[PDB]
């Protein structure tokens, strides 16, 4: 016999993409009230959930993706650190267990500035990635880092999002390490930002490609696998432009389905990487087959 | 920047079931000439794999399952040790990565005696699990351990399967550590052996259950997910009784669909755990949702 260990495996998943090395890094999981946030009848998501063997508050993974192009070490999204509950902020640890040091990261690309994507930028009041530049969309930054917008926040108190994006990015801004880009942009060789606005004013997709092998890093372009693959147009109360999100999601899915390449998203079951094919009304997400990397 | 690490994470997946702890143990992966194995025209198989973004030779998982019942630590299947080439035999290492020691395993349940399941019983010339009692269906033992049956398989190195089983289980028989059962039989509390003969004469399913949460360990009841879930009728050349495997697979699938409980299988993409639901003609496998245990 033995005492139960009750600990999950290190939160990182290795995958080769052409000549690049991808490592999904889990920040952990948090239970979310799916029913209340979806723009569709409560009974409808409760049914979608049940068909996916999902329960009331969905335990959702929060993920970031490390890309090592063999020339640059780039991290896509950084998790929440301590901005979104006691159950997140595991990225830094997983990055190290993944075999890397925060100091080795050259660049950080932000899909959007929500707490669960920018919190990891800071370890206390010190840059968590001291030797990297932070890249995000200009519209994204002009929205969250806006003093005006903060003091102009609706459901006040819960405007810690503005405070949140600020404490996470300003330190790099003042260190002269924030380099915003505008929409579709060539970044480091092998990676490109594609403007997939809607979830937020400057939400960005990061397309990774090596040797004809592509991986579109979707950010929060999709939030609930149980309903948004089958019905791509269903949005949430968390999206800025519902119709923009819908249009961009359908474009992303159509394209990846047409091209047969990989996609990943911050909240699909960790590692959250897979292919996507057409299926009647919408799409069928196909998780990557398990594969050993030596 | 930094050199690419290129190593997969430890191959162990934690999951709680009632008061039990389940740890899927990856023994590695092996490529399988799947289109040659399935008993249907090659083009058909190849088309099914494609719809799932796959191609043969197909990287296929080989998994074993550790169950800590609190009072007992049992291992269901053990991987191949060396019997199948250098890409396997990692179950031992992964068990330790999982925070357990081979010497702590109390019992070992074998779904069947193919090499990729009993190989890990031995480490070199030594018992890998020195303090464990091994269990299997007597029909399985009578068949694989029969010097006669070996001397009746003209198929040069098919006798290997017979030798594999023998070399793998006789050290335990010789030590009085082998205890067969016949047909359905309650093993330690929380775990039942249910006959599922077909793949091999005594192929057995192990059902674990705690606090109403059920997990059926199906062994090799399914080999190619991209084919056999949509078509439970397709068999393979390694199946002893074709009709029987089909029947037992359908019974398992129909049962997990109506019960809505979890099922696990040695060759479903690591960790190979999920639920099953009927979809038109046949079934659809829904892999467990990533979950953090603390
Ligand atoms: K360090
Ligand atoms: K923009
Ligand atoms: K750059
Ligand atoms: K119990
Ligand atoms: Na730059
Ligand atoms: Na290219
Ligand atoms: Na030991
Ligand atoms: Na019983
Ligand atoms: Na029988
Ligand atoms: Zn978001
Ligand atoms: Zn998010
Ligand atoms: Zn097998």
């Amino acid at each position: 016999a033995a005492p139960q260990v009750r600990t999950s495996a290190p939160g990182y998943y290795r995958m080769l993409l052409g000549d690049f090395e991808i490592t999904a890094l889990s920040d952990g999981t948090v239970a979310l009230p799916v029913d209340k946030r979806l723009n569709q009848p409560a009974p409808k998501t409760q049914s979608a959930l049940a068909k996916s063997f999902q329960k009331a508050p969905l335990e959702t993974s929060v993920t970031g993706y490390l890309v090592n192009t063999g020339s640059k070490l780039v991290l896509v999204d950084t998790g929440a650190a301590g901005l979104f509950g006691p159950t997140l902020g595991r990225l830094a640890a997983n990055l190290k267990a993944a075999g890397y040091q925060p100091e080795q990261v050259d660049e950080i690309y932000i899909t959007h500035m929500h707490p669960d994507h920018v919190g990891g930028l800071m370890v206390g009041e010190q840059l968590a990635f001291p030797n990297a530049v932070v890249r995000a969309d200009q519209k994204e930054a002009d929205f969250w880092l806006s003093q005006t917008n903060l003091d102009k926040a609706p459901d006040d108190e819960s405007k810690g999002f503005f405070k949140g994006a600020m404490a996470s990015l300003n330190p790099y801004v003042k260190a002269g390490k924030f380099k915003p880009f505008s929409g579709n942009t060539d970044l480091v060789p092998g990676i490109k930002a594609l403007a997939s606005h809607g979830h937020t004013p400057g939400h960005t997709t990061y397309v990774v490609e090596s040797q004809g092998q592509k991986l579109a890093l979707l950010g929060d372009l999709i939030l609930v696998a149980a309903v948004q693959f089958d019905d791509p147009s269903v949005t949430t109360q968390l999206d800025s432009d519902s119709k923009s999100v819908a249009v961009e999601r359908k474009k992303a899915f159509a394209d990846a389905a047409k091209g047969g390449y990989l996609i990943a998203a911050s909240h699909l079951s960790f590692p959250g990487i897979g292919h996507i094919r057409a299926e009647g009304k919408g799409y069928r997400f196909v998780p990557v087959n398990y594969s050993v990397v030596n």
